[PDB]
């Protein structure tokens, strides 16, 4: 049927589970918009330069960094707060039941993240969907972020996975392009705060979805059509 | 004395220029601080992913996206207004104080900009201080965006330098990044919303500045000390 590879953070895990941190620190939680792309600007700026640490130690600077830049105090405490939420952030309600029908249907399940792997439980076994997927990989041991193509091709090549087998699944629209740029097929939820990007030359993504269910919709379908 | 090679938008133009757009459009003057390192981001993931379109085609592209993300109605108009204030932001009052100080201490100048070589007059010609810079550079020649190597290489090229003769002058620590990579100096001054990463293992500016007359008084220093 296919195998399709999940990124996690926004895609699976809420993101908002983060605000309250945000409200607290900023005294608004709107922050979380602006430190959030400058935490993926940053992750491609070290890959661009070949610099490279783990995706929590950029998460961390950055949020230090925008503080700075809103002249917001952080103690020791906030960073490990940061962290703390950044590892546990809950599974939105559609997506076990999305998963659920994508299994039942004979889809491969298989997650790819830029966070660095981290020790028993993960953030998808806290969250109570590790289960789902036959495989967890991540950009930690390519130490070059998304969407470089080192990290699609490496994930094909450990899957023993052709592109055309493989479907990239995201809430970001730099994910799902990364992939299809690396003739994987892409599909994008959604998710609150996240569009595509329109622009000539860029590809749309494959498989569109408001939410998990919708997208589930689509993929399901294509196996018929 | 060295040659010094200058970011444009928002380190030597006023980018809080562009604001009442935001304000208008959005209700709020902050969504600016999405939507530029949302331009950013993507003009990296285009360059990771092989795709090139000029900056100011992106800068629209992410100005719609980050409209639907907001809910917000966009309409031609607007999108008119985004390029006339985009290719239009005054100098920093600090700027040609500080270029006429450096030019009297024997450095030669030059601009360095992701934005497409544009139409005379440049936003510099308009700002009134393209005059003092003997070329202006951009990403067209290496159809990539900072801080990709190609983008330093080809212009130490061009220039017929050294890496060790340039300096890369930004308040985005991104771009210092990119320059001292490829062997140049880095230069930060720190504008309104921008301060340093401090992320180990990534390399900080040789120098700082509060603003630019205080950055080119420690380049001025860094001859006699």
């Amino acid at each position: 049927s296919g195998i399709l590879v999940f990124d996690v953070n926004e895609t699976l895990l809420d993101l908002t589970s983060l605000s309250p941190l945000f409200e607290r620190v900023f005294g608004d939680a709107k922050v979380l918009r602006e430190w959030f792309p400058e935490l993926i600007l940053y992750s491609q700026t070290l890959t661009l330069t070949g610099l490279y640490r783990p995706f929590g130690e950029i998460a961390a600077a950055v949020f230090e960094m925008v503080a700075a830049n809103h002249q917001a105090k952080v103690t020791p405490d906030d960073i490990a707060e940061l962290k703390t939420r950044l590892t546990s952030m809950p599974a939105y309600p559609d997506v076990a039941p999305a998963l659920t029908r994508l299994q039942d249907a004979g889809f491969r399940l298989v997650t790819l993240t830029n966070s660095a792997p981290s020790p028993a439980p993960s953030p998808l076994e806290k969250a109570g969907i590790a289960s789902f997927f036959e495989a967890h990989l991540t950009v930690h041991s390519s130490q070059r972020f998304k969407p470089h193509p080192s990290v699609y091709d490496s994930t094909a090549e450990t899957l023993g996975a052709k592109p055309e087998e493989l479907c990239m699944i995201a809430c970001h629209i730099w994910d799902t392009i990364g992939a299809q740029a690396r003739g994987w097929r892409g599909g994008f939820v959604a998710r609150p705060h996240n569009t595509p990007l329109t622009l000539a030359e860029v590809p749309q993504p494959d498989f569109i979805g408001r939410d998990m269910g919708e997208l589930a919709d689509q993929l399901i379908a294509s196996l018929t059509a």
